[PDB]
Parts: structure tokens; sequence; C-alpha cells
């Protein structure tokens, strides 16, 4: 999973081009961890009434809507998002004293003061609670605050993972992908992810100096971004990461295939870029394949790019990307290749427009005066 | 009681926007009479330990779930949450848990939606001890019919005038929204308590005349965003996306909440941008939607700021805003109908401001058993 050279000298290029290699890194990590993390989860797992709550800001806060459904429908367990945003403003409608819980912490720099703030208002809520952050940065505030916890397991990502770049890529995957090997290490491990990060190498190769822009230049105003299900969060990732790296000059929004007809669909107009990403999931993939076909007989959007494993008729009619080959991927697996080409758009799109990528607040209160 | 002014601009958008208030008055007096009919469906069901309760509808009605779930999960302690019948439909198997009993309260105007049905049918296909309480605004909709004719559903109709004609819902989900939260928090949310929401509602309206202002005015904005924090979040998706229907996407329209803003979002500020702030009225919340609102004030860089709010204050008061009408204190769930009347007339004022139609301004459904 060698890099190649990262030819616009950015941060944001190179963070984006080791991604696959600190992916198996992390997780090789967790194989090490395993009994350790096994000896802290397996007593917290079989409490049935156990919440976990997947939190993170901004970026961080994404990984939860990708895969939170998922981790729940696969283990059967109670696994659900809710921003540390929105813990730390409303703490009364997401924490429950009547429960255990388990706050799963995302922090590329541990340093949001809205991370430490929402694990304290889970320790002061709920009376049975406990921690794992997974977090980038061994110095921040996120993970010195568990060090010095003992209802707390802290996961350090590679050293490589804290991004340098203002928008975050390889903090956001590796944290994802280590999530996923925590709690579901008979699908996602050191060995078949293997597969995901050969298959994201293979899209970065694909993509070769970036030049080409990814899915071109064009003097569109708008991008939107779609997927289903948890592919939503992954077009949420792409819209914020678009929105970031050209300093809002393009505007950016997201929505999922089906929701996108309730109304939404009304801000295409012809500089307008629609993406979207198709599941890997038949029965889920027919609604998305329908739209795509709606999008492209509407005539409205300057460009409606299909990204996909499959081609079929509606695929290749216009615009699309077709997945390096693989084996089968489920939509959790998928998120790791959609974004490859998110990430690089974003960077591309920041040069072509002369903006430097690299460099394109909050108070806490106490709920106790 | 409640009676609308005359609707000037012609349309049934602004007819549905100005019945608001009483409506919702006859939708909770109405639940008073089916009180005990819903109280022997209901008490059986919420007495269950391991029950999950989803509210679920497509677009607007989707919001109505981001709005009122969270507050109503804490509030009763119950296992409350919203789940978009578009991801029902496209991921049945990644929301609908066959573990435990289901409680799906299915919002919808016509109750005729393809998705609306599918999401019924698949949560009883998925969910072996499953309930529907369908809130919908069509007598002779598939939601309400297919509810009167099983035993596991009772479904509750709205007042006649919301069924809304305009393309944009208006008196739809608020109705429906505040029926929700009755039916669910009746100690709190009642036809004598709810009163003062529409008795606030029915003064916003009136305080904005026969809103030839335009509410915010007609200053030429590109974009628009919408913060709202906690709940409020899924009221501002709700203004973002109105304006976005009714000025047929000429107004690119965001939401966020103002601590979530800040990470990124916020790059969306330009000098073609309004920015409007549901401030809470929730006393910690609030302390974050203020210091948000400063640092938009202090950054200068839209072109303009409105906070919206119950009380003023100094940050408040430093730049353009509007104090709610007096009146007890709300919680965040009465204060979303408040901002709502502020960013339905916007849209339809903007709609008609720019020479639209704001009344005039798809799905196949496949089966999960291929």
């Amino acid at each position: 999973y060698t890099p190649a050279a990262a030819a616009t000298g950015t941060w944001t290029e190179e963070e984006i081009r080791h991604q696959p290699r600190a992916w198996i890194r992390s997780l090789t990590n967790i194989d090490a961890l395993r009994s350790a993390l096994n000896n802290f989860l397996e007593p917290l797992l079989r409490k049935e009434n156990l919440r976990i709550i997947l939190t993170g800001a901004g970026t961080s806060a994404f990984i939860g809507d990708i895969i939170a459904p998922w981790l729940a429908s696969h283990t059967g367990k109670n696994f659900s998002a809710v921003p540390t945003t929105d813990l730390v403003t409303n703490p009364m409608d997401y924490l429950n004293p009547a429960h255990p819980l388990l706050l799963i912490s995302f922090g590329r720099s541990g340093n949001s003061p809205e991370s430490v703030a929402a694990v304290e208002l889970a320790n002061q809520f709920v009376p049975e609670c406990y921690h794992l952050p997974i977090t980038c940065n061994e110095a921040g505030a996120l993970y010195q605050n568990a060090i010095n916890s003992d209802n707390a397991f802290a996961l350090l990502m590679p050293a490589e993972t804290h991004d340098r770049g203002f928008a975050m890529t390889s903090s956001i995957t590796t944290m994802m992908a280590s999530c996923l090997a925590v709690f579901a290490p008979e699908t996602i491990n050191s060995q078949t992810f293997r597969d995901v990060a050969d298959r994201c190498q293979a899209i970065l190769t694909s993509l070769g100096d970036f030049s080409e822009g990814v899915f071109g230049y064009a003097p569109w105003k708008r991008i939107v971004y779609l997927g289903s299900g948890g592919l939503q969060g992954a077009a949420r990732e792409s819209a914020l990461k678009v929105l970031e790296l050209t300093a809002g000059k393009l505007a950016a929004f997201y929505d999922s295939p089906t929701g996108f007809r309730h109304g939404p669909k009304s801000l295409v107009d012809d500089e307008t870029l629609v993406v979207v990403f198709v599941s890997s999931h038949p029965y889920t993939r027919q609604y998305d394949l329908d739209l795509l076909a709606e999008l492209r007989r509407d005539n409205q959007a300057m460009r409606v790019i299909a990204i996909a494993a499959e081609s079929s008729d509606i695929v290749a009619a216009g615009p699309h990307i077709i997945l390096p080959p693989s084996r089968h991927f489920i939509d959790v697996e998928q998120a790791f290749c959609f974004l490859m080409y998110a990430q690089t758009f974003a960077l591309m799109q920041s040069l072509h427009m002369g903006n430097t990528p690299d460099t394109p607040g909050v108070i806490i209160h106490p709920w106790q005066a």
C-alpha cells in the first residue's frame, strides 16, 4: 500500500494516499489489542439493556451515520449515532439514566471542546457509563481524559492519521474501519479488510496524479451526493469535503435517492452536479437505479454521475465510474471506496480554483452552575 | 376562535398557513373525544418494557420525528426514535428489529404515498409483534383504511382542512406534529395547554399583517441557512425545504445546529447568505445558540443574520432579530410551531416575489420477496 508521491505538495493529498496502508496498520493494532478489548467489552455487551452511542463532531459525526444501523442490525445490540454537538447542547434528550451506556467517542485531534464535554455529560447523566474513545492524537484532550479514568478504554489510531489537513481524510476512514473491526471482527478484520484496502489503492492508482479532477472540472455551482441508508452518511461527508475545501464557493448538498424526490430535487439546476453512490445490496440498488433513470431523464442537471460496482444499462448510459473489480462488498465496505472519489474530487476542486486545501469557537457551559 | 384573516395572495398555501392555530385546537379537542379509545389501544403496548416506537414519514413528514422523537423519548422514558419512510423502504433490515415489539407511527397527508404503505407492510413483514398508529389527513387513504381494517392498528384522522392542497405541506405537518405530542404527552401537551401555542402563533401571523413585507424581506440573498439546536434542527430542516420547494430551487437552502455549524458548514456563509437562528428557550441549550449568534454577528460576513427568540439579550439585539409575542415559557417542541410560522410565510412570499406560483411551484416500490 505504498503511496505514490503527492505531486500537489499538500498534506491533504498525502493523507488521502496513505489511507489503505493506515487502515491495515490500525486493524493489525486491533489484533494485538484483541484480548484487552474483549476483556473490556465482553462484560458490557452481555448487558441486555446496554445502549451504545457513537458520537463525534463534524466529519467525526458521520462515522456513526454510516455504520451505526449496520452495527445494530448485524449484532442485534442497541447501537445508535448522536453527534457530540447534540449531546453537548441537549444532553437530557439523548442520555438515559435508566440504562447502562457505552459511549464510543471519535476525535481526530481529541481537542474539540465538545468531545470531552460529551464524555463528562455522559458520566454526569448515566450512572453506569463506559467509554471507548477512538482517536488519532495521543496528546489530545479526549485520550488524555480517558487514560485518567477507570470506565474507559481508549484506542489510538496510527500516528499518520492525525491529519494535518483542515479537512479530515485518513482520520475518518481509519476510525470507521477500526470501529467496525472492534464490534464485527468476524466480518471486518485484518484479513477481509485487505480487500477493501486493495480496492481503494486501485481506485487511487486509477486516478493517477489526480490532475483530471476525478469528475472533471466545470462551472457547476451546486453539488449533490446521494446514497441510500448509511451511504447517505457517506454522501454527507462527501458534501462537507467539497464545501470545506472550496471555502463554500461550491454549494454542496446530500440526501438519499428516495428522500431526494420529496422536495430537495428542486435544487437541481443546469449548474448542478449530481453524484449517486449505488448500493451493492440488490434490493436497495433497485431504488438507486430507479432514481438514476429519473435524473438522467429529467435533463435538469449539468452532469449526473453514477458510481457502482456493477455496470448496468442505466449506470452505463451516461457519466459513470465502475469500481475496480473485487469480491462482493457490503455497503459499509463500499463507503470507503466512494469516499476515495469524493475526497480526491474536493482536493482538486480546491486546487483548480487556486485555494490552499490544507488551509482552505465553542464555549462549554456547565450543566451545574 | 382563531379565525384566519383573508388570504389576499389568493393561494391555497396562504389559506393553509393561516388556518393552523384553529386546526391545532380542532385536532386536540378531537383527541379528547377519542382519548379513552386511544388509551385502550396504547396503554397495553406502552406497558411493554422492550417496545420500540418509530416515527416515520417522507419529506416534510419525516421532519416531525426529527423535531419531537428525542423529547418524547426523554419525557416518557420510552424507546422513541425517528426513521424516514424513505429509509425504511430502501434499507428495512437496518431499522426494523424482529426481536422486539414495534409501534409504528406513520405520518402521511394523503395516506397514499407508495412509501407510506410500503413502510407499513415492511414493518409487518419484519417485526412479528407490530402495531400501527397512522396519523393522517385523508379518510379515504390507504394508511387510514388499512389501519381501521386491522386489529393491530389505530388510526387518527386530522381535521379536514389540513389535507393541504398546496404542494408544500403547512397545516398538515404542524397538525400531525401537535397531535402526536398530545397523544403521548397529554399531561404537557393538550387541548388546554396548547391553546397558548395556538394563541401565540395566531399573534405571530397577525403581526405579519397581509404578509406583503415578506417576513425577513426581499434582499437579493442567494443562500439561506436555518440553525436550531437539538430537535429544532428538524424545524430548521423543514424551514430550509420550504424555501427550496417554493422558490423552485432558486434560493439554495441549508440547515444545521448552531454547534454543528462550526465544524465545516460555516464555510457556506457568504455576503449573499441569510442566516436565521431559532434560539432555544431551554436555559442550558440557549447559551450555545447565543455564543454561535455572537460569532456570526462578529464575523459580519453574511448578508444578514436574524435571531428569532422569546427573550431579547444584548447578543440578540446587536443585529436583525424578531422577539416572539409575549407568552408563558414554552419548551422547544412548543417553540417549533412559532418558528415554523415565520419560515412558512417567508417561503411563500419569496416564491410570490420571484413570480412563481407557490401552490404549484416517481418512486417504484419493489417487493422484499424477489
